[PDB]
């Protein structure tokens, strides 16, 4: 229980970093002094992932007026938001240090329809700030994923963001628990033999 709840850390702790490997990407194109044209070319490759946990995301740059490049994989370029610039996800991150990342809670986009994770750092151009990048990661993609993993070690999972919120639970009396955090985000496993 207790290896077997530190392997499902390892293989869950996957489609998070890629989450963040993805995010790096994209501040990358918000920093490369790019036109929107090939910004268009390049978000459009990116998310062209095939599968994982990633559902939309894209760039926020700062008001004046709205010039948001929103994708999402059903992969549709999104309209609407052009504001972005007082959303919860866009403030957490307004002119902080590039290289840092925050989670948002579980919440349903209105727009795109869909449950999910804000995850969002700032984008730098010439010592200034330049915007926010955004990646949106499905809760069902994930709880699937976890589901899975889980079922195939044997074990029932309770995951928790740093909020300690329940993001899935999958299988989980007179039993045993092992408690396990790992990450730069706090997020905690609860696991027991199923």
């Amino acid at each position: 229980l207790a290896l077997r709840a530190e392997l499902l850390a390892t293989q869950i702790r996957e489609p998070l970093n890629n989450s963040i490997g993805v995010l790096q990407s994209l501040t990358s194109i918000g920093k490369s002094a790019a036109d929107k044209e090939e910004q268009e070319r390049m978000l459009r490759s990116l998310f062209s992932v095939v599968g994982g946990v990633i559902i939309s995301g894209g760039l926020w740059p700062e008001p004046n007026r709205y010039d948001s490049l929103f994708f999402n994989k059903a992969v549709d370029q999104l309209s609407s938001w052009n504001g972005y610039d007082r959303e919860s996800w866009y403030l957490a991150a307004e002119r902080e240090a590039e290289g840092l990342y925050f989670w948002s809670p579980v919440y349903v986009d209105p727009y795109t329809r869909v449950e999910m994770i804000t995850v969002s750092t700032p984008y730098y151009r010439n010592g200034q700030f330049a915007g926010v990048a955004t990646v949106n990661l499905s809760l069902e993609s994930l709880i699937q994923f976890v589901a899975a993993t889980a079922e195939q070690y044997n074990l029932g999972v309770n995951l928790k963001d740093a909020f300690g919120v329940e993001v899935v639970s999958h299988n989980f009396d007179n039993a045993l628990v092992s408690y396990y955090s790992f990450g730069e985000f706090n997020w905690q496993i609860e696991v027991v033999n199923a």
